[PDB]
């Protein structure tokens, strides 16, 4: 989790500072865009039952879990005190310690531990850390601790190094020169030590240093009630700034295939750049052979490319590496360039399955699919991704339905014997086993412009009746937009998703693999459908 962040070029995290996590939930998917983690500023939370001024353990815990049910992002648990720029009283160390211990007990990924707390308390928190990583932090609100002559900073590093998984040092900038002295300091300390370091100056004058701090920079978003500290930037602003100073360079992205004339992938990715402050372009590049794409892959400014029909298999030729999924499904839709130095390495990945997986992940709310029953309909390439996706989400019985047994068997035999696949024969229908089968997830991968034979439709109708609360139906076709089966399902009260949603989320996964950043589904979807 930290190792992920360390080998990543640039990480950021959101300073979530609502008074209640309930207030965050409606727009949470928009405000976390581009972030690798979420800091819950515990000092900003307001407990309705308090009367001593401190959030109770029960409350803070209800809040933290409420958030964990709405996002998979790692969490940073931060109690920031008054003299470090937050709201938590400095005199109340025992109450802070109690809170931080609790956070480690329910598996927060990180805890911010201020170097103003007693060494007794710091040690006790260190002794109980478990898997939680400690961020040892100090903030110089005075702006008097020089980075060029850093006696007081080095005392703090000394104290922190006994305990730290990460060290966070934040100055207050009086002028440009303070940001420059800070970079000198960054170079010197980083040579002499290998605990990872968050390092910048707050203040409007400090903004350069935030931009240059690559590892775990805090960011905010316009919908949050306030900045956590002076000079703080949004993700959009942060990228915009990094582009303007020459840190992030413009990159050309592409779509290979034929016909691609009418692909809406360029609008999808164009929109994503615009919402994240990135300077990239994305272009359809239709070719008659696959071999004509090789000169594109070698452009000095090539940032990646999607691959659609008929080149998902024939392009694999040019890859040096494959992701597990690309190898397993024997197909590439996402080409990722990696400059290890002056060597180009091309990595093929496949996000087609992510269209399925990520759609369910978002459509489910609280509902976990661990130990539930699913149904996949169809036997093409997409059905295989659907089976993998349902399995990966924890479905313990994956029902598989087709016109013929041989079709279902071909698909089944890709996976091992204990992959929870249970084939249904539409001829010899085992009605009594199926009567008691309550489904939580369904995926149709078959064509929508053809009405089915009424011996298969009959079975689909019957199974869809038996439905778990919050159960989700997904149709992978978008032609028509509202399909025959979707109607059947919707009348039976299923939460329904369409193939355009999945297509959009495939693209977004590709975008994340390229830029290191997520993009918001809603606004990107609104421009694709236009």
């Amino acid at each position: 989790v930290l190792q992920k962040f360390k080998t990543k070029k640039r990480s950021t995290f959101l300073t979530l500072n609502y008074p209640r996590i309930e207030d965050a939930l409606p727009t949470l998917r928009d405000v976390t865009v581009g972030c690798d983690a979420i800091e819950v500023r515990v000092d900003y939370l307001k407990d309705p039952k308090s009367s001593n001024g401190i959030s109770s353990l029960d409350f803070v815990a209800e809040q933290i879990s409420l958030l964990r049910c709405s996002t998979t992002l790692p969490i940073i648990f931060t109690i920031r005190t008054i003299s470090q720029g937050g709201l938590f009283p400095n005199d109340k160390e025992e109450e802070a310690k109690e809170l931080m211990l609790s956070a480690m007990r329910y598996g927060c990924d990180f805890v911010d531990v201020e170097l103003g707390w007693s060494s007794e308390t710091i040690n006790i928190l260190y002794q109980h850390k478990g898997y939680t990583k400690l961020i040892m932090s100090w903030h110089d609100l005075s702006g008097t601790w020089s980075w060029a002559r850093p006696h007081e900073w080095m005392q703090k590093v000394e104290l922190a190094s006994s305990y730290a998984d990460v060290i966070k040092l934040v100055g207050m900038a009086n002028n440009l020169n303070d940001n420059l002295e800070l970079e000198e300091f960054r170079t010197r300390i980083t040579n002499s030590m290998d605990i990872p370091l968050i390092l910048f100056n707050m203040g409007r004058f400090g903004q350069l240093s935030r931009i240059l701090n690559k590892f775990m920079t805090p960011v905010t978003h316009p919908l949050l009630p306030s900045k956590a500290a002076p000079g703080q930037l949004t993700v959009k602003q942060l990228n915009e700034a990094r582009v303007l100073i020459g840190e992030i360079l413009p990159e050309k992205f592409f779509l290979f295939g034929k016909p691609i004339k009418h692909s809406r992938s360029p609008i999808l990715h164009s929109t994503a750049y615009e919402l994240l402050g990135l300077p990239h372009t994305y272009e359809a590049f239709e070719t008659d052979t696959v071999d004509e794409v090789q000169k594109v892959l070698n452009l000095p400014d090539f940032g990646g490319a999607n691959v659609t029909i008929p080149y998902k298999l024939s392009v694999m030729k040019f890859m040096d590496e494959l992701s597990d999924e690309a190898r397993f499904f024997g197909a590439v839709n996402t080409i990722i360039p990696i400059r290890i130095g002056d060597k180009l390495v091309l990595r093929g990945d496949n996000t087609d399955w992510r269209g399925i997986y990520d759609t369910f992940a978002n459509a489910l709310d609280g509902v976990s699919l661990r130990d539930t029953n699913g149904l996949v309909i169809g036997a093409g390439g997409t059905s295989r991704a659907a089976i993998y996706s349902l399995h990966r989400l924890g479905v313990s019985r994956i029902y598989l339905l087709n016109r013929t047994l041989a079709n279902s068997y071909r698909v089944q035999d890709v996976f091992p014997p204990d992959y929870n696949i249970h084939i249904i024969d539409s001829d010899n229908i085992p009605s009594e086993e199926l009567s008691s089968v309550t489904l939580s997830a369904v995926v149709s991968t078959i064509p929508a412009d053809i009405e089915l034979p009424e011996k298969v439709a009959s079975v689909i109708k019957a199974l869809l009746a038996n439905k778990a609360d919050g159960g989700v139906f997904l149709d992978m076709a978008y032609k028509p937009l509202h399909t025959p089966l979707m109607a059947v399902a919707s009348d039976l009260e299923w939460k329904c998703c369409n193939g355009l949603e999945a297509l959009v989320r495939q693209g977004l996964a590709s975008f994340h693999l390229w830029t290191g950043m997520t993009a918001p589904f809603d606004a990107v979807y609104q421009k694709v459908i236009e």
